[PDB]
């Protein structure tokens, strides 16, 4: 078939161990604690000028200018602030978005997802595999949203229903340039080549997973004992 | 003074020999010919996607996030495609802007330019290095226009004359935000590494005289002997 | 005090912690499983060629021609074998070592270890913070291991106590190199910088106790 | 034929041109003096460190460990001394080899060289492009003095013709591993790709036939008009 699809068979048991998992079964009946959804929100904004500076980084990888310009366009998006999901997760909580995030955290698992996608940006010449390391989402978190809305155990009395009408829909345009671009891309490597490119995709879909259960944890380095 | 203008104090002998040399003098009297014109365009145009990396790369450097949507606005003006100067060169050969690129040259001094300027950003930390790499390219270019203003060798009647107009104004914001950023990161720094960024400005300087010389002689790769 | 004392200092709770973890315990006493050396080898020598590529990358980023001559030895070092501590080690579990790594695997730990370091090495001009990030490896393994001579714990009756005899003697010589390194460049640095520094070095403390973890859970990616 | 042939058969006309240049006649008349050796050799040591650099930059990219071993003897010959060539020239200057290297320089077309290689070694994944920046220096050198053997205006009653006998051997080792990793690497490469590297392997030794002319005409950055 298409590579971008090989890659998402693959992705499918994880994606059911991250619906199964603690961060998304609680938003969905609406039980989830404002303690985790704290933690998600500080780590996130955190990550935030990486993510930034992992697309720049994806600028010298291009060739066609029309995908240098989209690249510009997000990191415009990320820049001009606007977090609609986040103030969905800020209202659960009921204290603003930019309140919370005075206070930041870098907890050893987001550590861990920022340095795959910038081991893929500085040791690897062709572009797919930096791509392939931001990929994994927002296609988890859209995958995520689909198995929400044909789920009958799903509570659409709280806020927590709104975070998941989000995902459905306004992820989806990101992942169609992705996909072209990786199913571009695969069509001159090889098999062992596209190997990696599988494995360099399902660690970051891992990160997804862990990045969930470290909001859920409260995770952060222990220094002191 | 300010280190920036210690910088542009050094730059005045070079700027001078520029001056004198047969490329601006040939566009002072407007008898220049297609030959050269056309030679100059096509490596300039060559070099289009390589600045557009350079400006990419200086985005991780950055820890000001008005500092990244300078970067970002410079490469939306080089995706958009708007060449004023460029389009005024070409009316002089006698072809459109399109047709002249079409084929386009790699000459060695420009390789050389190249190579310096990814050396800095490849190698150098420091954002500082990669911008006194970068520099020389809009302060050169509008002090050459301002000494032709006042130049009574200026021939008017020709359309040579548009170029350096267009030079004497047009370049003047984008010197200030290079001549901000230059002065705020040698604040922090040592005399001596402040004797290496020097080191780097000028040598662009050299390149920019190399590059014009490069078109009057059509410079190229000559591998045949 | 110097720098990397500071450091030293503050790596402490961390390297208690490891001592009082699983590896280190079932170490002392002998009865340490074959499962984990199993996984602690393999992980260890997929991991081998990364760690010839760190030193390679210190290369540039050196000044002096001395340190250089260091990097190119410990890289001379590493083609060789010479792996006594893991002739030890594959001698416990009864396979000899070259049929244990036959098989290497690739631990999501390990795997955020190699990428921190690499992260010096590529994104940092300063040699600090690359050597900063491998430093806990010798000087954690010693300071273990001299634990163990003073520990009444300890099993001299069971072939694992050598591993611990080799450890608080052979990595003395790779402590000292790297600590003059870390002491000399500090010199010249804000304590900003430093602070970042720091929090490398404690970083790949933390990824040393993440190993050993690993070789106990025997963890791995599950993809399934 | 093998890849490297190709390479060594496009080199000849740009070989063929250094030998006919001034450096290697004066050279082998032995009417060279020693403004040009001292400059030779100050550049040429100034340049060590960075010549050593990219040995170690090549580790990275290797695949097998002989490779690494045949490397790591590489940065070990250039950290025990032993110039042998070097002491010949120092000889000819009348003077001490670490007297001359004492005073150090780096001039344009050294400078051009070295951000050559190193470009290739920061943006290209593959090997294959890092050593082809470097082979042609002891192949070049190799070729020459083999020239100078059968050629009776080689001077044998001053000591340059000891320069030319210890590159007529002592430079075929490397040339042979080179040559082994470049055909090797070639194997699994597009003809298209083959043509970039062959074009970093010639401008190598354009780079060459400058860095024995800068030596002759004492070149440096001319800043002060």
């Amino acid at each position: 078939m298409e590579f971008s699809q090989k890659l998402y068979q693959a992705a499918k048991p994880i994606i059911n161990d991250i619906y199964e998992d603690d961060f998304i079964q609680k938003m969905l009946l609406g039980n989830i604690q404002a303690d985790a959804l704290r933690h998600y929100l500080q780590a996130d904004a955190a990550y935030l000028k990486e993510f930034t500076n992992l697309y720049a980084l994806l600028i010298p990888k291009m060739n066609s200018m029309n995908d240098v310009k989209f690249l510009v366009e997000q990191i415009e998006f990320m820049v001009e602030g606007e977090v609609l999901a986040h103030d969905i997760l800020a209202q659960i909580v009921g204290e603003s978005y930019e309140e919370i995030i005075k206070t930041k955290v870098w907890p050893p698992s987001g550590d861990h997802y920022i340095k795959h996608m910038y081991f893929q940006a500085h040791s690897r010449e062709n572009a797919i595999y930096t791509i392939a390391a931001m990929a994994p989402c927002p296609y988890i978190y859209a995958e995520l949203a689909k198995r929400s809305q044909s789920d009958h155990k799903l509570n659409r009395e709280k806020d927590t229903a709104k975070w998941f009408d989000f995902y459905s829909t306004e992820m989806d345009d990101i992942i169609n340039v992705f996909e072209s671009l990786m199913n571009k891309l695969a069509e001159s490597m090889s098999d062992k080549e596209l190997e990696q490119v599988k494995q360099v995709f399902l660690e970051s879909c891992i990160h997804e997973r862990r990045f969930f259960n470290m909001a859920m944890t409260l995770e952060q380095w222990e220094f002191g004992g």
